[PDB]
């Protein structure tokens, strides 16, 4: 289609005629996001633009990674791609991408922040992202840094998990990252999804860590210090030495510390932020507990086909991870 050009803060914009309306919303991973109308299908989207997708190699995976991300998630709770997009007419020319899907008004940052939810209005956002998870974790996909502000919400509560698989933030990170472990699973999400669903409940961040140390200080307070089967699990000397030189923390008591609250969301709570990760519940067992009785239903929460991502393992020059964008936006093929 034919292109028109125009500049947003500083920044050069130049897409195709059937997106109006751009109007700047912000900051992505690794770009900017504009607002805009789409003339063809009515509906408004949100257009990223990368900044320097092919700045250096890595980049350029990054970029190929996303975008082979974004082309695969297809599932009401994660954010998909409805368009992606180059203003050049060939595989030299190539320097720029853009990537749009469905626009979304806030996020839960945005909400949390200075509003007070409901328990029903928790059980819907925690349902969603959970919904969203099992989605993505079948994949062999994890998120790494879920957190309020990548959690994308509309005026009537739809919910879609943003950035993912892209990998304070701080905050919302599990134990086991803190510690530098990486031999991490999916379930840091789990922890991350807890730490949210706290503060949805309480107002406050429950882990409002200063750095890293700081951080698993106060997780290391709920949670009690490792017991003697997680402990046998720690190869590090390292870690070892500081987990086991701290002074001995009980497991606090979840019912008192969020007292006041749904009972059965004390309950998954719990389940959710366990030390030992292994421990701890999984996306698809989370849907499957009592907090989500009114919105939980089993053939309507489904998997994700698989998802090719040996090319993680690949050492590829520029041009290589150029070009293979280039093909996944040529053979692009929009929903219905
Ligand atoms: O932090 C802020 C605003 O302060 N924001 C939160 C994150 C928010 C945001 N980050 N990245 C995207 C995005 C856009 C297109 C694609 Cl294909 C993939 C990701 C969005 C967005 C914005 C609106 N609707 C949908 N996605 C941008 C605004
Ligand atoms: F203070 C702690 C100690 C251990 C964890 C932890 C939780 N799950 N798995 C681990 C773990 C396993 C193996 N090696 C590691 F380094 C970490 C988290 C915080």
């Amino acid at each position: 289609p034919t292109f028109y050009r125009q500049e947003l803060n500083k920044t050069i914009w130049e897409v195709p005629e059937r997106y109006q309306n751009l109007s700047p919303v912000g900051s992505g991973a690794y770009g900017s996001v504009c607002a805009a109308f789409d003339t063809k299908t009515g509906l408004r989207v949100a257009v990223k633009k990368l900044s320097r997708p092919f700045q250096s190699i890595i980049h350029a995976k990054r970029t190929y990674r996303e975008l082979r991300l974004l082309k695969h998630m297809k599932h009401e709770n994660v954010i998909g791609l409805l368009d992606v997009f180059t203003p050049a007419r060939s595989l030299e020319e190539f320097n720029d991408v853009y990537l749009v899907t469905h626009l979304m008004g806030a996020d839960l940052n945005n909400i949390v922040k200075c509003q007070k939810l409901t328990d029903d209005h928790v059980q819907f956002l925690i349902y969603q992202i959970l919904r969203g998870l099992k989605y993505i974790h079948s994949a062999d996909i994890i998120h790494r840094d879920l957190k309020p502000s990548n959690l994308a919400v509309n005026e009537d509560c739809e919910l879609k998990i943003l950035d993912f698989g892209l990998a304070a933030t701080r905050w919302y990170r599990a134990p086991e990252i803190m510690l530098n472990w990486m031999h991490y699973n999916q379930t840091v999400d789990i922890w991350s999804v807890g730490c949210i669903m706290a503060e949805l409940l309480t107002g406050r961040t429950l882990f409002p860590g200063t750095d890293h140390i700081d951080q698993l200080k106060l997780i290391l307070r709920l949670v009690g210090t490792p017991g003697a089967e997680l402990l046998k699990k720690i190869s590090s000397e390292s870690a070892r030495n500081y987990i086991q030189s701290l002074t001995q923390m009980p497991k606090m008591n979840f019912a008192n510390v969020f007292i006041g609250a749904n009972p059965l969301a004390v309950d998954l709570l719990e389940k959710m932020l366990v030390l030992d990760s292994d421990k701890r519940i999984t996306a698809a067992q989370a849907l499957a507990h009592a907090y989500f009785a009114q919105y939980h239903d089993p053939d309507d929460e489904p998997v994700a086909d698989p998802y090719d991502q040996s090319f993680e393992s690949r050492d590829l020059l520029i041009d290589e991870w150029k070009s293979l964008t280039y093909d996944e936006v040529i053979s692009f093929v929009p929903p219905p």
